[PDB]
This record gives structure tokens, sequence and C-alpha cells, in this order.
């Protein structure tokens, strides 16, 4: 790599491992936020369109319920998603602004981003073109390239989590399986249409498994559905372990070419995780039209812009019932959120 690249990762990492080990806490409060609307729910959290009170800018406030969190064994992976949020700094990753807790809930408070998630866009197109999947690509590429520098993999890379900004860029958002790993963990964790064969088959793994999530994730954005599609995750999972993938006619050879690299199921040979690492993606010839720096300076031209009205605008987003933000008066699970 050139050394202008060796050097600015080199900046990337001292910054990170500042913050990293000095964590910012409890930088606002609820009362300093008006409610405007649900976005989004799961079982131990949500996420809220919120509007600060006095400056009056809006903000996406994910709120995770600290009793709910420990009973689905989420502890470390909420501490670790706040950890990491608070720490990074990147174009294609949401910005967190703030962050606290009270005697119920977690809060994180990040940009709003009010062009909606891929997911929603890709559903409603169909299918990206080539050149339209290949520059969400080349962001994906370039914020693993950052991630990894750090020791970070991020293990829940799908379209739902790939929010499309004001200009048309991807900001990758939901941090919630994201952990430092110098070497292997072991966590089953993702979506099972994004999971690397090495998860499922409950091994150590490492950061190939992001690597293998890209494959799926071009595949899906150029076809408009997955590689490996199935009614119950088990058959889903004898798919991706089998070393077999079909693809549409419409594929470019140079697609086909990368995406065998990296739904590599040895993981051993998965581009990314060679001893060129990122370079053998950056250099295939899939890529060959992609001006990585102009990319990352967000100098191209993006291939669509969401519609939406302004900075509070909802409509990208569906309809939640919805539901109170309750405060216990008495403090819950304490000691083990200590650290948030
Ligand atoms: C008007 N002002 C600057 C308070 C907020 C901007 O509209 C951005 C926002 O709403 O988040």
């Amino acid at each position: 790599e050139q050394e202008s690249v060796k050097e600015f990762l080199a900046k990337a990492k001292e910054e990170f491992l500042k913050k990293w080990e000095s964590p910012s806490q409890n930088t606002a409060q609820l009362d300093h936020f008006d409610r405007i609307k649900t976005l989004g729910t799961g079982s131990f959290g949500r996420v809220m369109l919120v509007k600060h009170k006095e400056t009056g800018n809006h903000y996406a406030m994910k709120i995770l319920d600290k009793q709910k969190v420990v009973k689905l064994k989420q502890i470390e992976h909420t501490l670790n998603e706040k950890r990491i949020l608070q720490a990074v700094n990147f174009p294609f990753l949401v910005k967190l602004e703030f962050s606290f807790k009270d005697n119920s809930n977690l809060y994180m408070v990040m940009e709003y981003v009010p062009g909606g998630e891929m997911f929603s866009h890709l559903r409603r197109i169909g299918r990206f073109s080539e050149p339209h999947a290949r520059f969400y690509a080349a962001q994906i590429v370039l914020t693993f390239e950052y991630l990894h520098s750090l020791d970070l993999i991020y293990r829940d890379l799908k379209p739902e989590n790939l929010l499309i900004d004001q200009q048309g860029y991807i900001q990758v958002t939901d941090f919630g399986f994201a952990k430092r790993v110098k070497g292997r963990t072991w966590t089953l964790c993702g979506t099972p249409e994004y999971l690397a064969p090495e998860i499922i088959l409950s091994k150590g793994y490492n950061k190939a498994v992001d690597w293998w999530a890209l494959g799926v994730l071009i595949y899906e954005m150029a076809a408009g559905y997955p590689p490996f599609f199935a009614d119950q995750p088990i058959q889903i999972y004898e798919k991706i372990v089998s070393g077999k993938v079909r693809f549409p006619s419409h594929f470019s050879s140079d697609l086909k070419d990368l995406l065998r690299n990296l739904l590599q199921v040895d993981l051993t040979k998965r581009f990314g995780n060679l001893k060129n690492g990122v370079n053998d993606i950056k250099n295939h010839k899939w890529f060959a039209t992609t001006d990585w720096i102009a990319i990352y300076q967000r100098k191209v031209e993006a291939p669509f812009i969401p519609k939406f009205k302004g900075p509070g605008d909802t409509s990208n987003f569906d309809d939640y019932e919805e539901e109170e933000i309750r405060v216990s008066i008495n403090e819950k699970c304490g000691k083990e959120f200590t650290e948030f």
C-alpha cells in the first residue's frame, strides 16, 4: 500500500485508541429532546426520531431497555456498540452525537439520515445496476479497511443497516454486533442470509466474515435477492456451507469472478483475508472504474438522491405503534452497565 494509505491508517488508529481508552459518557439527558416518531423496533430496543429542544436539530435516538438486554444476553454487545461508536470517525459511519443512561434504558443519539435504508430502495427499484452497486460496494470496502485496521469486526452487514444520505452516500448504522477483536471471536450473531460458513459451523472466526458478507451484499444489490435464500434458517445454512452459488446471466464476468472470491467457503482463500488484504478487492477488474480517493472524499456524483422534504421528514421509514419511553423510579441493572 502507498505510504499515504499507511500514514492515514496510522493516524486513524491513534485517534480511535485515544477515544477507546477514555470513552465519553453522559453527554445529554432525555428531557433535552422531544419525541417525534418511532422509526424501528426490535426485541430489546427501538430507534426514535427526536428533536433537540434548544438547537432544533433532529437525531435518531436508539433506546435499549436494560432489563431486556440482560434477558437476551446482549450486555457485552451493547457495551461494545457504544464504546466503538463513540471512538470511530469515518465518512461512511453514522456519527454518535450523545449518549446517556437512566434507571431503565441506554440511549445513543446519532445523526438522523432521512433518506432511509438501502433495503427499501433496493426492494422498490428491484435491483441496482452494476455501477450503482459498485458505488455502494466501494464505500463498504473502504469502511471495512478502516474498521479492520482498528481491529474492529462489524458482523452485521445487510441492506437494512446502510442508510442513504442527502448526497446519496452510505452511512452504516447499527453497531450492535461490532467488536474489537485481535484474532478470533466466537459469538453466533448476524442475519442468516449474510452469515459466513465459519460462523454457521461454530468456529473461531475473524474479519474474513465481513468480506464474505460483502459478497452477499454485492450479489443482493446486483440481483435483487441474496445468493442463499430459503424458507427455514437450516436450509439457508445448508446452501451457505455447500460451496455452490448460481449467478444470474445478466451478471458481468468480472462481477461473477469477484463474487466467487468473496463467497469463498475456505476462509484462508477468501478475498480480503489473503496476504494482499483489501488490495485484492480494490485491484479487481470489477472495481477498475472506481476512483477510491474520490469516493472517500465524496466527490463522485451518486447514483440517486433519496426523495425527502427536509431533515425532519420520516416518509422513507415505515409506521410503528407508538409506545411509551418509561423510566422506572428505581435503577435497573446498574452494575451491568456501569461503563456505559
Ligand atoms: C434549523 N436547524 C439548523 C436548527 C436544524 C436543521 O434543520 C437540521 C435538523 O433539523 O436536524
